[PDB]
């Protein structure tokens, strides 16, 4: 098998993880460098980075991947404001293994195919924001505020059409919910692509991981659940594992 992957998100900003974390064993439970390195320890397979510093943020975000590049052994992805080839190349560049845009990937579809074609599809994400409006699914930009009047099943097809390496699934009705992931909208998706699917949104307890990766996604995104300590990862993977999931253990 392919193994199915748990990704801890951190939203950054002035290099500083907002609302920081309940790891007190960390020097600086606010260091988004030290908290991504202790969760590559105790289990996660991959990292993600959002950033929403201020025009500052360009340098901050070099930085960011330079620090992270250099002292963890895991897959990262750095996201967002990246809306031209220029940033983002850069920031593969100093050592990002993916960038991940989302409101830039729809204004320019054309940003996935460049960036793609110099670095490899393994190289881009694009996270949809999607959310049902009248029945059916539709992509929203400007995190989840404007709907583009895009259908989903459309805007799957034409990601990977431009080259795009995986695809992060978010579920905009479950932001902040704590009731599982969207697995009626990953079972809408597995169909339509054979990319990496990551879902997000949802999570409150590990079954719903179980029920995400049951629902065909290749990969289960979370933040707050591990920050907060509501989910222990070990524990997570163990339990994964043991209902027949392929998991790194």
């Amino acid at each position: 098998a392919l193994a199915k992957r748990i990704d801890a998100a951190l939203i950054v900003k002035d290099g500083r993880v907002v609302e920081g974390s309940n790891f007190e064993n960390l020097r600086d439970s606010g260091d988004p460098v030290e908290l991504g390195k202790f969760y590559s320890e105790i289990g996660i397979d991959e990292l993600s980075f959002w950033d929403i510093t201020a025009v500052e943020k360009r340098k901050t975000m070099l930085e960011l991947v330079e620090k992270v590049a250099e002292q963890i052994d895991i897959p990262f992805t750095v996201g967002g404001g990246i809306h031209d080839f220029e940033t983002a190349s850069e920031l593969i560049l100093r050592g990002a293994d993916k960038v991940e845009i989302n409101t830039a990937a729809v204004e320019n579809p054309s940003l996935i195919t460049q960036i793609a074609q110099t670095f490899g599809s393994q190289a881009v994400v694009v996270y949809i924001a999607a959310k049902r409006v009248d029945g059916e699914f539709m992509v929203f930009t400007y995190s989840g505020t404007k709907n583009t009047g895009i259908l989903l099943r459309d805007w799957v097809v034409e990601v990977e059409k431009r080259g795009a390496g995986e695809i992060v699934l978010g579920s905009i009705d479950r932001l902040g919910t704590k009731s599982g992931y969207d697995t009626e909208m990953i079972r809408f998706v597995r169909p339509l692509t054979t990319l990496p699917i990551i879902a997000h949104r949802g999570a409150g307890k590990m079954e719903h991981f179980l029920e995400a990766f049951l629902a065909g996604a290749d990969a289960a995104k979370a933040d707050s659940v591990f920050h907060f300590r509501e989910i222990d990862v070990r524990e997570l993977k163990e339990y994964l594992k043991k209902h027949g999931v392929n998991v790194r253990l």
